[PDB]
């Protein structure tokens, strides 16, 4: 009926009847009830550690329960971390055996000499132990008499003593007469004997099996004893075992002033014989005996109050059942202890034990379990239980709890996050079975177990790619994300790998336990090898967790080289020169530049993608019409991006930084450089210089038939590629030149466009092909060849090293 039930489902495993902590949403608890009603109606209320009053499991009358508990869990301001609290109330049983107790006062004169009013301190004590355990409700379940002594002929007559019948501490009648008995002046001897018996004849008149105890009161030497008869050693005390109705009656002290030797062959010397005897016959019998010694002292000359101690220690059941009492407080103070005893006899918790081992997903925050009374009646420290954390368990041992009074037990728990298999958004029991067993035998009931959990946060990845301008990316990459634990170590079993999407700005989002084990954020770390498309060796990755913006971005820079073609000129290069012209590009294994790894040709147009390594860069060949300038300028790219200028193939050099500009050799009039370039420093640009070869002029001189200088004859010069030009003749010896150069390899064709008025027309068309070398050229009239000297359609070729010369002679119209 009050047996808590847990649901299991997408939510994790929490209590079917639940309540939750005011302004709290990752712990859940179990709600109270009683065993008429059922479960409680109260679904949240503040957690408050010192109410006494919310969300208790009753068990037995609903109204005034045996014993009352509750388990339940409060988040602190810690993420993960959890208070837990334990209470439980007992009680008073009730339809219970009575208790039989019977005081046994000695009343003699002894007892009014220290000045101390001991009978005073008695009929209190006494007065205040019955109205106690009407006070505390068990008026019914306690049975008192009493049997008060002296000697014969003082009190009860010839008896020596007097007696009221048991009956209940609660009634009336029955305190008027016990305290009435009390009431009269002490006066007469010590027969210790009569009051053990009589005593013993009172507790066990009614076979009742109720609980039978004795309390004596006396200050300890016995002055009147039965005849011993027989008697027994035992452990080195001679204890009479059979009594004769005749007395030893030394009167004033124990020792008898006739020893005697008694059936058993023993000597006799004194009343302790018999008064331990009886007190024997009583214990024996079944009767609990607890004495009082009243401000001992030594008797006459016979016994030191040390001794008198040690025989008053035989009496009860055991030493520690005696006690001394030095003054009337003490009396007062013993009997009201004596009380409480025997309330705490009708505890519904009596040496109960809680077991509570820790739920799988949970971790003892600390080994501190912390114990509190906190019920209207104080549990004393002496009284309170023990609680110890031990190897996955909380043990509460040693519970005493009556009426009113509750502890409380306070312990910390922290949910584990870390452990693979871990789900966020997910109930975890804070507890195995938690049990309180009340009393040694009875059946174990269950706390209602409470259930943590841990919020689920959504955490980004972002590439940030850096790719070379002329670089495709591929549609998606595969990304590994890792983390640091609380420890602060890598993770080794948990991973989430990603694919990242183009086609989603390179962002995806994985689900996570917003803490760890020590309810701190957790630090992020991704990776990816993934190169099925694209080769990330040109690529330096560097990485951050922004934990503002809960985003992992992953930043991929990719580095390159690429080259810029100048003439010393200043002319631009055709696509047709660039064409002839070849550059290689050699990897090298290492700092030493010797052993070529790999080499590969690059043109003016190529951005090639570079890892961190060693490289030489080499014109192999010069553009159509320039000078080969074979040095091989030597670089690196480090592992975190920077540029080193590593010298010439000639010259090579430990390497130094390139900030920048790196000035290198001269070619001519200008120098090549290297250059740092792209908004991250990420590409290494050479301008390499190309001196030009040496170029050829062409002249026209013009004549008469009659061998003088003619004016004003138009001749076209027409590259095979670039544009023509026209010269009109000079009437000099000197002649004119064509501005355009003849440029090695270089194609040419002239021929006469207008004639001088006048003169006849020459259609010749005269090709020109300029060596490789620029120094040299060979001329065909009409696509026949023309030596220097010679002379074919009205041209004579003169060759005056670089300056071709064609003399054209003219025909009158
Ligand atoms: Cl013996
Ligand atoms: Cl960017
Ligand atoms: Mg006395």
């Amino acid at each position: 009926n009050i047996r808590p039930t847990y649901q299991t489902d997408a939510n994790g495993t929490y209590p079917t009847n639940s309540w939750q902590v005011t302004g709290q949403q990752n712990v859940i608890n179990q709600r109270g009830g009683d065993q008429v009603s059922g479960w409680d109606n109260n679904t949240i209320w503040n957690g408050d550690a010192t109410d006494t009053t919310n969300s208790y499991l009753k068990f037995g009358d609903p109204n005034n329960p045996d014993y009352q508990i509750r388990k339940y869990a409060k988040e602190t301001n810690t993420p993960g971390l959890y208070d837990v609290y334990l209470n439980v109330k007992g009680n008073k049983q009730q339809n219970v055996k009575p208790v039989d107790i019977v005081l046994v006062v000695d009343m003699s004169g002894s007892m009014e000499s220290w000045g101390t009013n001991r009978a005073g301190a008695v009929r209190t004590g006494v007065k205040n132990f019955l109205t106690s355990i009407q006070n505390a409700g068990l008026g019914n379940y306690v049975n008192v008499g009493l049997i008060g002594f002296s000697s014969p002929g003082y009190i009860g007559g010839k008896s020596g003593y007097i007696s009221v019948k048991l009956g209940k501490a609660g009634n009336a009648s029955q305190q008027q007469a016990i305290n009435g008995a009390l009431s009269p002046r002490f006066q007469g001897g010590t027969y210790t004997q009569i009051g053990l018996r009589q005593g013993s004849a009172m507790l066990n008149a009614d076979t009742s099996g109720n609980k039978k105890m004795m309390i004596l009161l006396t200050d300890g030497v016995p002055t009147f004893s039965n005849e011993v008869i027989n008697s027994e050693w035992i452990n080195g005390t001679l204890y009479g075992t059979n009594f004769g109705s005749s007395r030893d009656e030394p009167g004033n002290t124990a020792r008898l002033r006739w020893p005697y030797t008694d059936s058993s062959g023993h000597y006799i010397y004194d009343t302790w014989p018999a008064t331990l005897g009886e007190a024997k016959i009583a214990k024996d019998s079944g009767n609990e005996v607890h004495a009082l010694g009243i401000q001992l002292a030594d008797d006459d000359h016979y016994m030191t109050k040390e001794k008198i101690r040690q025989n008053m220690q035989l009496i009860t059941n055991s030493p520690d059942l005696y006690e001394d009492a030095d003054s009337a407080d003490a009396v007062e103070a013993y009997l009201n202890n004596q009380a409480k005893d025997i309330i705490k006899n009708f505890n519904t918790v009596t040496d109960g034990t809680i077991t509570d081992p820790i739920g799988t997903q949970f971790q003892y925050a600390n080994n501190q379990a912390t114990v509190t009374s906190v019920g209207k009646q104080t549990v004393p420290a002496s009284e309170l239980p023990s609680a110890a954390i031990q190897d996955g368990q909380l043990t509460v041992n040693h519970m005493n709890l009556g009426q009113d009074q509750e502890v409380q037990i306070h312990y910390q728990v922290r949910i584990k996050t870390e452990d693979a298999g871990f789900k966020p958004d997910f109930w975890y029991q804070m507890n195995g079975e938690t049990l309180l067993t009340p009393k040694a035998g009875a059946a174990a009931v269950d706390f209602g177990i409470p259930s943590g959990r841990a919020p689920a946060t959504t955490v980004y990845v972002q590439k940030q790619w850096r790719q070379l301008s002329n670089q495709s990316l591929p549609d998606t990459l595969n990304v590994t994300v890792q983390r640091k634990v609380a420890d602060g170590s890598l993770d080794p079993n948990w991973q989430q790998t990603l694919v990242l999407k183009k086609a989603d700005n390179w962002k995806a989002s994985f689900t996570a336990p917003a803490y760890n084990n020590q309810g701190q954020s957790f630090s992020y770390v991704v990776k990816s090898e993934d190169a099925s498309g694209i080769d990330l060796s040109s690529f330096i990755s560097s990485q951050n967790m922004d934990q503002q913006t809960a985003t992992l971005t992953l930043t991929n820079q990719q580095y390159g080289f690429q080259f810029q073609k100048k003439t010393t000129d200043g002319t631009d290069l055709s696509a047709d020169q660039l064409k002839a012209m070849q550059f290689n590009l050699t990897q090298y294994s290492d700092n030493s530049f010797q052993q070529a790894s790999k080499t590969n040709a690059i043109t003016s147009t190529d951005l090639q993608a570079l890892a961190p390594g060693y490289y030489g860069i080499q014109e192999a060949a010069a553009p159509t019409g320039y000078q080969l300038d074979g040095t091989t300028y030597l670089f690196q790219l480090t592992s975190d991006g920077q540029w080193q200028y590593h010298g010439t193939k000639d010259n090579v050099t430990s390497g130094s930084v390139i900030n920048g500009q790196q000035t290198l050799n001269p070619v001519g009039d200008k120098s090549d450089d290297f250059t740092v370039t792209g908004d991250h420093q990420q590409i290494l640009t050479l301008t390499k210089y190309d001196e030009p070869k040496p170029s050829m002029t062409l002249r026209v001189i013009k004549q008469d038939n009659q061998s003088q200088y003619l004016a004003g004859a138009a001749f076209t010069l027409q590259p095979s590629a670039g544009e023509a030009e026209t010269i009109t003749s000079s009437a000099t010896s000197e002649g004119q030149a064509f501005a355009t150069k003849l440029v090695a390899d270089g194609t040419y064709t002239m021929s006469e466009t207008k004639a001088p008025d006048g003169y006849q027309s020459n259609p010749a068309k005269i090709a020109i092909q300029v060596a490789t070398t620029g120094k040299e050229a060979t001329v065909t009239i009409d696509g026949e060849a023309l030596k220097p000297g010679e002379s074919k359609n009205g041209y004579t070729l003169a060759i005056d090293g670089s300056t071709i010369t064609l003399q054209a002679i003219n025909q009158p119209l």
